[PDB]
């Protein structure tokens, strides 16, 4: 395939929508700064948790501590970092690659490395801890639904089980965005 | 929380783009259709499985059959039945929930509801066939990251270990988008 044109129609806050012509076929596009999600597992097999109100569902919905990539030349895992203290206030020794996903490739460019944190130090000075084997039965039950949130904590769960391994830092995040960080469009 | 005002900026073919002012603060939200992804298993713990290629990422991804909620009135199911037959030629006596995930909580509306068919039959007249603990270690390896994909193979995989239990055809999908189909803008 090729790109023919592409044609940018809106740039917001957090993404930029654009529309190009393929190899014809039209497809629009929303670029994404991409982000990063933390499940943070302490020596009893438990992960914090948030309670989160999203407004394109319109109610709140458990998820994993994340943030957007819109911190410019900062290295993934070092925002990963400061999500995870400044969401559930916890700072770890050990952060390996957990999965990576790809969370609408349909419309948007936007891809999400979540990390496994290990060696947990409460830190500082809504959410809610629960034992991974529970965490992956409410995903089972519909009662976690976030994609990001599902991916995390069904993988680690297939790392608990003994079945998987975590992986190292500097495991090649394939699809990490980089369109709208390009464009740079503040001042 | 509580929307002001929404402005419509942009109504595409599968999405439209909405500026909503909230609580005050900005959401930009993209609505979307919804969709259906199937986890077809056979009677010896196989699913297919399609490698299609993103233009989002300009590469080819290894994916769950599956399609938009684009049939105005048409049953999710029946989408999800005809996706399967038309992508890799499969029939199923027996249809269950496996997994809704919301995708990009973050800025999109779209929700896609994750089935599970048994009891195969080949019918009709690029993919290829997965053991699940394959297809599970496969996206912990990185080579399946298409969010779908990794929420539909890890689900069936908690299933196929007995961890887990498939759900009723009736179960409510929470998140099901309605915003886009509304509009109806089409002729
Ligand atoms: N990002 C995009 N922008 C404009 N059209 C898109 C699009 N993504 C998919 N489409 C399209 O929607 C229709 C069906 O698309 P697909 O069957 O490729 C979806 P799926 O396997 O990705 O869920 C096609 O006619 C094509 O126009
Ligand atoms: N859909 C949207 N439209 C406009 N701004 C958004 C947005 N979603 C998030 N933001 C924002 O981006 C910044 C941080 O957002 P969040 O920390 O809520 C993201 P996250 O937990 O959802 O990954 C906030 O200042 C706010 O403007
Ligand atoms: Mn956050
Ligand atoms: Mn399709």
């Amino acid at each position: 395939f090729e790109t023919i044109s592409s044609e940018t129609l809106h740039t917001g806050a957090i993404f930029a929508l654009r529309r190009d012509q393929v190899r014809i076929v039209t497809r629009e596009v929303v670029e994404h700064f991409g982000a990063v999600a933390i499940v943070a597992m302490d020596d009893n097999g438990n992960i914090p948790m948030v309670y989160q109100y999203r407004h394109t569902y319109g109610r709140r919905l458990w998820e994993l501590p994340a943030g957007l990539l819109d911190v410019a030349g900062e290295p993934p895992h070092l925002t990963a970092a400061r999500e995870l203290r400044e969401e559930v206030g916890l700072q770890a020794s050990t952060w390996q690659v957990l999965v990576d996903l790809d969370t609408a490739p349909g419309f948007s460019d936007e891809s999400v490395r979540v990390y496994l944190a290990t060696g947990l130090r409460e830190v500082g000075r809504t959410m809610g801890w629960y034992p991974i084997a529970e965490a992956a039965r409410r995903v089972l039950r519909g009662e976690i639904v976030n994609s990001i949130a599902i991916a995390g904590v069904l993988a680690v769960h297939a790392v608990t089980t003994g079945f998987a391994q975590p992986r190292p830092l500097d495991t090649e995040w394939i699809d990490r965005p980089t369109a709208f960080a390009a464009r740079r469009a503040e001042r």
